[PDB]
């Protein structure tokens, strides 16, 4: 279960974020405008050969001014750690 290195985001990871976002806010019982969605990180859990699913996502998300959350998301959020630094490295967390 080793983790991807470290890879700057695309349109795709930012759509993720976005979907998910709602399940953040229900977590975490408040509205968030935006999330950037800096980098992330990739951990395959099971076999499928091309791309299509299986997967964990560690995205950094950019909330605002110096406030960064890491989001794990399966799309569910299965995790989520708030007040990160910027250059605070994506890792493996239990949900």
């Amino acid at each position: 279960r080793g983790l991807s290195e470290a890879k700057p985001a695309t349109p795709e990871i930012q759509e993720i974020v976005d979907k998910v976002k709602p399940q953040l806010e229900e977590k975490t019982n408040e509205t968030y405008g935006k999330l950037e969605a800096v980098q992330y990180k990739t951990q395959v859990l099971d076999t499928y050969r091309y791309i299509l699913a299986s997967t964990n996502y560690y995205i950094k998300v950019r909330a605002g001014d110096n406030k960064y959350m890491h989001l794990k998301v399966f799309r569910v959020l299965t995790g989520y750690q708030v007040d990160k630094n910027k250059d605070d490295e994506l890792t493996g967390f239990e949900n």
